[PDB]
């Protein structure tokens, strides 16, 4: 259960974002993760993602929401370095470049707060 960053060293990090750069050369790299605390959300079966570069982190939203299973009435909102992207129509590839990690991963924390 430990973070992803716990489990891979800076360098093996940076040698990943690079291997997708050069097979999925369209993907944004993108680490999900639930937040530390989170009492109601379940696990997600998955942790990486590779997002076709034009996909508006509005729908990755909705996206994740669906993989989720949850009830209309389950709180869930997924943060970029604690900015929610609920309302943001805006392609992921403009969010990467302005967001990314030092390792080229950008990442995201989900909750049933918006904190
Ligand atoms: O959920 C996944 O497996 C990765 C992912 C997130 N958003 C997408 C939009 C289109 C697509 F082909 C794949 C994805």
């Amino acid at each position: 259960d430990r973070p992803f960053k716990q489990r891979r060293s800076f360098a093996d990090r940076c040698k990943e974002v690079q291997q997708i750069r050069d097979q999925h050369p369209s993907k944004i790299p993108v680490i999900i993760e639930r937040y530390k605390g989170e009492k109601q959300l379940p696990v997600l079966d998955k942790t990486k993602f590779l997002v076709p570069d034009h996909v508006n982190m509005s729908e990755l939203v909705k996206i994740i929401r669906r993989r989720l299973q949850l009830n209309p009435t389950q709180a869930f909102f997924l943060l970029v370095n604690q900015h929610s992207m609920v309302s943001v129509s805006t392609p992921i590839a403009d969010i990467y470049e302005q967001e990314k990690d030092e390792d080229g991963f950008l990442y995201m924390v989900y909750a049933s707060q918006e904190t």
